[PDB]
């Protein structure tokens, strides 16, 4: 993957630089130790003379030059990745001296998918006036399909995600979901999804065994995380491994082949897809291209 050597990638200011005076900063959408994402109104960022609500990642009190460098690398990799319906897309950046580095991307109205799905437990029917804004199996399979599409796209750009999870999937209008990476804008030392392992705070419940045990990150470890994301979707935003202490024993049992049981809203095919994504052998997990085909088929079969 090339997303490990981002520093060599271009930042074409003539294309991407957006004047700070055309950006009206609003309320925070999330804050971490060193970073934050702010809602903003950007004047003419993507359509002439048109105000657009955007999401702006920038640093905050606590951040150092190290985080600034990291955010610049994120900007460069976003340019490299480019645009897809199912990825949060870069719209512009403010990089000029005299103000903070700001990475400006599409704003997703409904925010993170885990929180959203958890808010819809009382507004779900597998199939359907009364149920106008209800989620259905079609929605859940559709979100799954879309994330697979976005990951297939990221893979085509020779990138890997490394923190795939429902908290990093954002819901926009018209049931479009987008892969994001909140990164420094999340407080990982305070977020229970990130567990202390050594001197790192890691998303253990989403990590493939080879990642946990061997520090190996590949597109196939993202497929494992995608299986966990599927479980999150088909549990309507439940936390993975309910009633399991996330410790050395968990990791051992996981490596041994123990897996989550089927969540409440799954279809049998979807649960089997989860199990497939959780193959112990990375090369035996489906690829995102295969998942795209498969989920497209399940989405159609639902219709
Ligand atoms: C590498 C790499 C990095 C990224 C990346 O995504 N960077 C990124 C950049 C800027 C903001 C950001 O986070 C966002 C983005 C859109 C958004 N919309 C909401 N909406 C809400 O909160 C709603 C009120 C509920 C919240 N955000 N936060 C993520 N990628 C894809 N790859």
């Amino acid at each position: 993957p090339l997303d490990e050597h981002c520093e060599r990638l271009p930042y074409d200011a003539s294309k991407w630089e957006f004047p700070r005076d055309r950006l009206k900063l609003g309320k925070p959408l999330g804050r971490g130790a060193f970073g934050q994402v702010i809602e903003a109104d950007a004047f003419g960022i993507d359509k002439t003379a048109t105000c657009r609500t955007v999401a702006v990642k920038m640093l905050k009190e606590g951040a150092t030059h190290s985080e600034h460098r990291a955010l610049m690398s994120e900007l460069k990799i976003l340019i490299h990745i480019g645009h897809h319906l199912n990825v949060v897309n870069l719209l512009g950046a403010c990089t000029k001296p005299g103000g903070p580095l700001m990475v400006i991307v599409e704003f997703c109205k409904f925010g993170n998918l885990s929180t959203y799905l958890r808010s819809k437990r009382n507004e779900f029917v597998p199939y359907k006036d009364l149920y106008k804004d209800f989620l259905t199996l079609e929605h859940l399979i559709c979100y799954s399909f879309q994330v697979a599409k976005g990951m297939e796209f990221l893979a085509s750009r020779k990138c890997i995600h490394r923190d795939l999870a429902a908290r990093n999937i954002l819901l926009s209008e018209k049931n479009v979901v987008k892969i994001c990476d909140f990164g420094l804008a999340r407080d990982i030392y305070k977020d229970p999804d990130y567990v202390r392992k050594g001197d790192a705070r890691l998303p253990l419940k989403w990590m493939a065994p080879e990642t946990i045990f061997d520090r190996v990150y590949t597109i196939q470890s993202d497929v494992w995380s995608f299986g966990v994301l599927l479980w999150e979707i088909f549990s309507l935003g439940a936390s993975p491994y309910p009633g399991v202490k996330i410790d050395e024993e968990f990791c051992r049992r996981l490596k041994e082949g123990t897996r989550m049981r089927a969540p409440d809203y799954t279809t049998p095919e979807m649960y089997q897809t989860m199990l497939d994504c959780w193959h112990g052998e990375p090369s035996q997990r489906p690829t995102f291209s295969e998942l795209v085909e498969h989920l497209g088929n399940l989405l159609q079969a639902n219709a």
